[PDB]
């Protein structure tokens, strides 16, 4: 019955089937993003309207269109024709991932560039990157992927151990042309292997490691019922799946008592930019944003027990649509268990003689998903005392150049000749709040210090002050580490017992943001990665902080457009926007393959509840 | 055969003996104080010299004594008078405990306080509370211990849930004499209980958690030889107990192929200190050096099976002395286990058609103490890929007081009348730095943000800078989350294959350090706390941030001494220091027991390994 409920094949068959009816999706036409929408403001009261949003790419050269069905009704509600050059390129197609390689093996410059290294053109692989926005006009309304080469030895090698630098191509892969081969000059492919399953290089597996038997004899603690929704240690929430964003979590409150408070709407991923600090312009170009280009949840992997997810695991295995409307189901594509937390309370009082332990807790709901080279884990927790935590785990290949003689401020050396370009990994949270209900307003708080003198004559106060963030033109706010600084969500007409507005306080690990100069092409196209931490009031168009077409795609949409409507955001329906990434300098650690690596962010409440929610947690 | 083995009963028997022989330990002697002393530098090469060191109190008023004991020879080596009003006072006894609130039961002075407030005193508990250095002359010389009270309403009752605010005594608890009673004026004693196992409060206790099983059915990864000495997943470390700083590990170690490396020399918690920011003359001489004042080995929990610590766990029993120097042991005071860390390393390649994924694991080795109100995990962690991790779990009862009519600045309101003091807890990491031995040195890396312009066209380049610390007086660093600033340590004549400096970075949380005025009392006893990071020559008397006798002890000694010798750090014998803390404006959740709260750090290889080390770590 949940208008929140996944989406079944039988939804996708039948926006296929809308769109043929209509006209729309013909046999030059190829899905390049298809997702249901979310329930409408208010929408509990009247019936189910599933409404499916569609990207519709044509490979012909005719303009792509942006379609919302109706699978309930079996109608289009609207159809418009996209000018790209205007609005952005649709995201990269599965179907896109080779042709890179396939119109470079029979170009006479790229071949030139392959027989002056002596290289194999049937050993080159060519990855398939985003081509952003720069100098080169005649792409402005192109799609255009730009290649960078790879040596693979044999089927079975990491091609990643072996990057042909100084040479870079460019691809217009709808009329399927080379438009520029660029080569600054032969750098030696390094030679090394990097074959992390070869024997030669791991030496003896090691035999130490004694089993670890995780189970739950009687199941787990929390129901899955309508498919996906979760019910776990007094929590309520819809775990949701998108193509674009992945695992998206939806409606997540608290049962207090009788009452099921609202805490969270809507928590998801928006965004996920890499950008690489190479000055070399074989990558100086290179950004790729994971989630809005890409498309994460598309390459979400099949889960196997014991081995990705450890544990009593309830799976969840999404649907999506295939480029010509076909469901595909993602096996095992989302995990679910609890887990032990260690100690939650503990105290031995003296006076008393009361001695009291509890253990803590908590739900994990997980996807990993392969960009290219990267991979990475997405981890949404929940803990029984309240606090919702997110967590990227960041892992797969280092992408990888050539190591210049006499070495390099903004490259590091992994092996002989083998270089890894700095990067950063940055992740917007896009948190549609509803902290008990809509009417919510956010404060930065910092922590202040107090000088010694009259009222603190021993110098030893300290104190703290909020600032509440009235309209948008004031919610794009920094870090501050030193002075503790915090943002708290309230809901300033829900008061505790104490006659204080319950809230929850946002926890950033104060990682540093965009690290590119702010005149740079990526400062605009990722303006949202400049700021930790961004406030808007709630609108159903506003869905990530690049804009619906980030691919090729100049500033102009997202975030700072948004804002600009400088809306009242002091006890409205509002949306945090959290900025938090991982700086890289790879180090030789991470080489052949990189161990993980993390960064999050926590909500914990404040105020919310009345007392500690876990007095009524058992013993043992 | 170690002699870093854990002390043992006969060997504290021993001292006692050794003691008593000497004319140092007669009826009116007690012990504050006993420990084991590391071995000197150098010293593996002649046989063992098991020497204690002793802190000698005397209940008759006499001078104490700080006295060093070979047990091995039976012999004291050293054995000097202190003036207490000049290096400071001992640490207080546990005997001390009841003395406060026994001397003040029959003063009139307190009584009168008492009576004021309609006070049953057989009812009213006062703890025993550190008293810190401020304006009163007749203290200096004396040991003193301040009082506050907190009532009682029956046996069972938790106390800190009634606060008497507006009073406080000091006692001087050796002379027995009640020196000052200060009452500043009647404040409801707040009412409601705060008695987490009252079912009225709790409610109903929760059906709905069900078993987590965590079982090694071949037994654990790890080996214990020697007592002590830890063997996991190539890690090599001892695991020693002092009553001062409690679990301290010694010769941490990776086995990289056939060579054991050294990373860590020794690992403490050298300090920890809770400054309260309250202005009251109530609270404003409140901090609390757990660690230096209290001891907080000596506190150290018994940790029960299936609660404390969950899986299969190894425990060890460590020995301390009573204050008449019989050995006392803490049964099952030190957990270690080894527990599953999620996934270590992932890649599903495209090009290759492998797919592969491995899960991490880590050896933790914690134990739990309880020092009057507050109760504290300490946690060090081993992960399979080098990093070392240390975590401090804050939970317990918070500190109360009245909540005043018309609100705070400085103190929260937890429930009706009830408050709780701002208040930090801040911890001193001592890492003695062995990174592939002892010729180690530190810089200071920072990111560093590059301007668009010749060289940098596109304004994507970004790069990092690393200063070396050469000598102690350029050696006092704060943290600056924002250009993502560590610390590396690195050996500078071992090199790795690709010939750069193997090293160790340390990544700190950025949490906010001592904020009292600068010319507080406070902030000169813990200099520590006022910066992130300290980097002192290795001298074997230097061993605490705050010195040796923190007690009633003004500035002069710890930290801001040690580094005015200003000794050269630059590929040297060196120990770095790393302050890091929690501040806490208690919330409602918190009452009326604390969920856990974290900090610590952590120390990643840098360059150490010569690629991935866990290359050899096996499948499922
Ligand atoms: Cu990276
Ligand atoms: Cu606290
Ligand atoms: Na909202
Ligand atoms: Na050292």
């Amino acid at each position: 019955a949940s208008p929140f409920r996944l989406a079944s094949a039988g939804e996708i068959s039948e926006v296929q089937g809308i769109l043929r009816t209509a006209g729309l999706l013909g046999p030059e036409k190829r899905i390049a993003y298809l997702g249901v929408l979310d329930p409408a403001r208010g929408a509990g009261s009247e019936a189910e309207d599933r409404r499916f949003r569609v990207f519709i790419h044509d490979v012909s050269g005719a303009r792509p269109q942006e379609v919302t069905v109706s699978v309930t009704n079996g109608t289009v509600i609207s159809a418009v024709e996209l000018d790209t050059a205007a609005t952005g390129e649709l995201p990269v197609l599965e179907e896109e991932f080779e042709v890179v390689e396939q119109l470079l093996a029979t170009d006479e410059r790229w071949l030139k560039a392959l027989a002056a290294r002596n290289l194999d053109v049937s050993k080159v692989r060519v990855a398939p990157l985003s081509a952003g926005v720069f100098e080169y006009a005649e792409e402005r309304g192109r799609r255009i992927l730009r290649g960078l080469a790879f040596v693979q030895d044999f089927p079975e090698d990491s091609a990643w151990a072996h990057p042909v630098d100084g040479l870079v191509a460019y691809v217009d892969v709808v009329s399927k042309e080379v438009t520029r081969v660029i080569d600054t000059g032969v750098f030696p492919v390094p030679a090394e292997h990097g074959n992390y399953t070869d024997p030669e290089l791991t030496g003896p597996l090691r035999t130490t490691q004694k089993p670890i038997s995780i189970t739950q004899p009687e199941g787990p603690s929390f129901t899955v019922t309508g498919g996906n929704h979760i019910e776990w240690e007094k929590w309520s929430l819809d775990v949701g799946f998108d193509v674009r964003e992945g695992v998206v979590l939806h409606n997540i409150a608290f049962r207090d008592g009788d009452r099921l408070r609202p805490i969270i709407n809507r928590a998801s991923i928006a965004e996920m930019v890499v950008p690489y600090g190479d000055p070399s312009p074989i990558r100086s170009w290179q950004n790729y944003f994971d989630t809005g280009e890409y498309l994460v949840g598309q390459y979400a992997n099949s889960l196997e027990l014991g081995c990705d997810c450890l544990g009593d695991i309830t799976y969840l295995s999404p649907v999506i649509s295939d480029a010509f409307g076909n469901p595909r189901e993602i096996r095992n594509g989302i995990c679910m268990h609890e887990e032990d937390w260690g100690i939650l309370a503990k105290h031995s009082d003296l006076w008393s003689g009361i001695n009291y332990t509890r253990r803590n807790r908590r739900m994990v709901i997980s996807f990993f998903t392969t960009i290219g080279n990267y991979d990475y884990g997405f981890y949404w927790y929940l803990y029984l005392d309240g606090t919702i935590e997110f967590e990227a785990k960041a892992t797969g290949v280092v992408f990888t150049s050539a190591f210049p003689e006499g070495g390099s401020d903004n490259i590091s050396q992994l092996a002989p000749g083998l270089g890894a370009p700095f990067h950063q990994h940055i992740f917007s949270a896009r948190l549609d709040m509803a902290i008990d209900g809509f009417t919510n307003r956010v404060e930065e708080e910092d922590v202040v210090r107090q000088t010694m003198g009259p009222g603190n004559e021993r110098g030893n106060a300290f104190s703290r002050k909020r600032t509440v963030l009235t309209r948008e033109s004031e919610a794009v706010r920094e870090a501050d580490a030193r002075t503790g600084r915090t943002w708290i969500i309230s809901n300033p007409e829900s008061k505790n017992r104490l006659n204080e507005p319950v809230g929850y306080k946002l926890h950033a690990h104060n990682q540093p943001t965009l690290l590119a100069d702010p005149g740079s092409s990526i400062a605009r196209r990722a303006a949202f990665a400049t700021k930790d931490l961004w406030v808007t009031r709630y609108a159903d168009d506003e869905r990530y902080p690049t804009g619906d077409f980030v691919n090729q795609h100049s500033g102009g949409a997202g975030l700072p457009s948004y804002i600009a409507q400088d809306r009242d955001i002091d006890g409205q329906d509002i949306v945090v926007w959290h900025t938090f990434g991982l700086t890289h300098f790879p180090r030789v650690e991470d080489w052949p393959i990189m161990p993980v690596d993390t960064v999050g962010f926590k909500l914990r409440p404040e105020g919310f509840f009345d007392r500690s929610p876990v007095l009524d947690v058992p013993a043992n």
